[PDB]
């Protein structure tokens, strides 16, 4: 037998080392577990805000579900400069992470789901649609699916102008340099036509104080044949109150218990 | 001969596993390097905000200085619940981390310094005073040395009332539960008398947009025999603009080159 354990993992994807963390439940040698792979948000790290993904990871692990979470390229401790980041690269890494994590020794590749937060939810929704037979279920927190509309139609990124990127070479995001390549890549991105290709169980959790408009979650639901939308009164983008934190952890554990442990 | 590498490290302190990252310069097998240990801020993680400690670690590593950074107990990926967190535990851990890192194969026990950000700077100042003969130098960014005054005199923590802790059972910090034990323990904490015991080279970097009052940096200077205070015009608490991020990385590399490489 073996007690539960936290271990660090790395993988190489198109020339970048991505670094991550794995929460393995207790079990016998060689035992394989239903697994959730988690995608963090824009300019975030694999911990997520204020231990959010760590708390979710340990909750899953304490219930027999392995939890795996990597820093995307150009984020956190992975290789890559933010100035070179593109959302296309994030989607390509998300696809390659499915294959890398399904190959890990403790992962039951037949019981395998994605969890996202904010922009990570967007990536997860698109990856799920392109890899529509690979995922047992999909859970999306606070999907930041307005970012194309905001940048391309309103010419702002979280409220700050993008109109100087061409002249000045980059966008200043909290001290990080976001390059022109990111912006030139937005023309290649499609959210909802990709996302609606996934027909498995989907849960979306939206908080009424999220700065993303609620309409985007209803657009997702419009395309999902097997979706569920939970609206958390007074929940915010990052689940940054003790009551909304308890709610997001509980709602997500319930979904993955249903789709990974009881199906 | 080995190229530079990033690796993950753990240690056990008072029954908690603390988890961290080490950036090791390239060199010969078994080589021992001058080393900086970094302490993150309150409710933060070892990466720090927006890759701040990651960029600093890599800058040091590319110049022949090893960089090591752990999540404190009850923070990040380390063991422990935020509700059980106390600053006394952080101080004990910061002291114990000196020996955990100096035990590592790549670390020169005689060329070892601390770097802090915000509350981590306060922790580093106190640990430095108690273990003065262990440190070649000390660098403190944005020291949050007002927290005792703010909580004990003004009954707020970063502006939010602490007067409901007994009624609520906790203090809500961005969705984490901060417990009564933290507030009960504040009476045990002494910053400035402990800090002035360190007589090695100290550098403080303060940004004019920091929400921490500037007078706390001057108070530190009053007690240091070999201190230097750099005031970064338009710098902020987390160095979250591209100009101030460049500035903080350069000012810190200059200081550790002087104190760890050229001395
Ligand atoms: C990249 O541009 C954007 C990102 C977000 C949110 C991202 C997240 O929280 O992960 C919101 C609006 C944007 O225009
Ligand atoms: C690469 O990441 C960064 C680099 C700089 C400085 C660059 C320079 O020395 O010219 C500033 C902010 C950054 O986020
Ligand atoms: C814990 O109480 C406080 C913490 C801070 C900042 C901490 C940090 O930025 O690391 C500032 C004021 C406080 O009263
Ligand atoms: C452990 O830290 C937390 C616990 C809760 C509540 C959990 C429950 O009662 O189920 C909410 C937020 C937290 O940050
Ligand atoms: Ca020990
Ligand atoms: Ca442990």
């Amino acid at each position: 037998y073996f007690q539960s354990m936290i271990k660090f993992v790395t993988t190489e994807i198109n020339g970048l080392t991505l670094r991550g963390t794995a929460h393995v439940p207790d079990g016998e040698p060689g035992q394989q577990f239903p697994t959730v792979l988690m995608f963090h948000g824009f300019g975030a790290v694999r911990d997520e805000g204020f231990r959010l993904f760590i708390q979710m990871s340990n909750r899953l692990m304490e219930n027999g579900i392995a939890a795996v979470r990597f820093d995307f390229g150009c984020h956190g401790e992975s290789d890559g400069e933010f100035e070179d980041f593109t959302f296309s690269q994030e989607l390509n890494e998300g696809s390659a992470l499915i294959d890398a994590v399904k190959s890990m020794s403790f992962v039951d590749s037949t019981k395998f789901s994605l969890l996202g937060e904010s922009l990570g939810s967007v990536a997860a929704s698109i990856v799920a649609g392109k890899r529509s037979t690979e995922l047992t279920s999909l859970c999306m927190w606070s999907p930041a699916a307005s970012f194309l509309d905001e940048i391309l139609n309103d010419h702002t990124l979280q409220g700050k102008t993008v109109d100087n990127v061409e002249k000045d070479g980059y966008f200043d995001f909290y001290g990080l340099k976001l390059g022109k390549a990111f912006f030139d890549d937005l023309k290649n991105i499609n959210i909802f036509d990709n996302a609606k290709k996934y027909q498995g169980p989907v849960k979306i959790v939206y908080g009424t104080n999220d700065f993303i408009p609620e309409k985007y979650s209803h657009k997702y639901m419009d395309g999902y044949e097997n979706g569920e939308l939970v609206i958390v009164q007074d929940g915010d983008h990052g689940w940054q109150s003790v009551p909304s934190r308890k709610r997001i952890l509980d709602e997500t554990m319930k979904f993955f218990r249903k789709t990974l442990l009881e199906a």
